[PDB]
């Protein structure tokens, strides 16, 4: 008779207490600037949905940055449009200045704030326990402040995540995968990158909420401490799971199929096996070893578990041991 059905833990219900126009983004009409007003200086990526460019806006010469859409849907359009304006002026959440068309070639162009990117090499060189966990905590804020405004990321990564080290800036970016939770809502699986996506995803439980952030989070997390990026390196859907269950053990994934009546594809029946819960100790060397501590281990296992709904929350995470440093500046 089907999956049990589940609600997000906290802010189950902020989009339903909210005017419609805030989530039902199929109403939105977008309002468009005058694309004149930004010059194009250079490519700064290319990412799939779109093609990143430096700009300078003429009218007062301000530094800015042009995300230039390949075709999508409008609707998806809109969504992302009205999720980054619900959300802006939020801490460390990307500040969308504006929204243009070139008029010939139909593209729809969205313009933000400039932040400078550090350079991986002089920074994942030098970076340090006390940077990861400040950083962590930067991320935390903006992923708190979006779930408490009844949105949910969905593509938490590295790639996702801007650094200004130099300023001790850190900005949340990429928010065309966000989606409003809605309680009772079945949302689609097939989100995220392969080595960030939640077990719910994996076995295809579409009732998910905010708590996918967390895993995504806890992915992170694991690669910047072990240096090992990524940490969990699956060679498919399927093949992801099974690297997942190597390390949390298969007991407590049956124990979550069970739990939540999810109907696992035959395939997973042959590959996923029986595997032990690891030590995390097992992924300690002498290169990392000054990125782990047990506040860190303790952390992370709270955030990496099937069961989205023993997941730390944002806020939940924020108050943990493995920040009481950071807190205190
Ligand atoms: C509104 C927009 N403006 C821009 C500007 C440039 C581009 S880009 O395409 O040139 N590009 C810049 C470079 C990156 C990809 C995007 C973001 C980087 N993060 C890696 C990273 C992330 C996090 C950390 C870290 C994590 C935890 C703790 C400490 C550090 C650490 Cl150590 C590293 C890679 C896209 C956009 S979208």
């Amino acid at each position: 008779s089907g999956p049990v059905p589940s609600r997000a833990r906290v802010y189950t219900d902020v989009n339903t207490h909210r005017p419609r126009e805030y989530w039902d983004y199929e109403s939105h009409v977008v309002e468009w600037g005058n694309q004149d007003d930004y010059q194009l200086v250079r490519k700064l990526g290319r990412g799939k949905y779109s093609e990143v460019f430096e700009a300078i806006n003429i009218t007062n010469n301000e530094k800015v940055v042009v995300k230039i859409l390949k075709p999508v849907k409008k609707k998806k359009i809109k969504r992302e449009i009205k999720i980054l304006e619900n959300l802006r002026g939020g801490p460390n959440i990307i500040t969308l200045a504006d929204i243009v068309k070139d008029p010939v070639s139909r593209t729809p162009a969205l313009v933000f704030e400039h932040v400078n990117n550090t350079d991986f090499k002089q920074l994942y060189q030098t970076l340090t326990d006390y940077d990861i966990r400040f950083y962590m905590y930067e991320i935390l804020k903006a992923l708190d402040y979006c779930h408490s405004m009844g949105i949910m990321h969905r593509d938490v990564k590295p790639h996702n995540v801007m650094i200004d080290h130099e300023h001790r800036k850190l900005r949340l970016i990429d928010w065309g995968l966000a989606e409003f939770y809605h309680p009772g809502q079945e949302y689609n699986v097939r989100v995220a990158s392969r080595y960030f996506k939640g077990p719910e995803l994996l076995v295809d439980y579409q009732m998910y909420d905010y708590s996918l952030d967390m895993w995504s989070l806890g992915c992170m997390l694991a690669s910047m401490i072990f240096r090992k990026e990524p940490f969990f390196h699956g060679h498919d859907n399927y093949d992801q799971l099974v690297r997942i269950a190597k390390v949390l053990g298969t007991e407590d994934l049956y124990d979550y199929i069970d739990k939540y009546n999810i109907e696992l594809d035959p395939r997973f029946n042959d590959i996923l096996g029986r595997h032990s819960r690891k030590r995390w100790e097992r992924f300690v060397h002498s290169e990392n070893q000054h990125l782990v501590s047990p506040e860190a281990l303790d952390f992370l296992d709270k955030l990496l578990r099937y069961d989205h709904q023993s997941r730390l929350t944002a806020r939940e995470a924020m108050e943990h041991p493995y920040f009481y440093t950071v807190v205190k500046d």
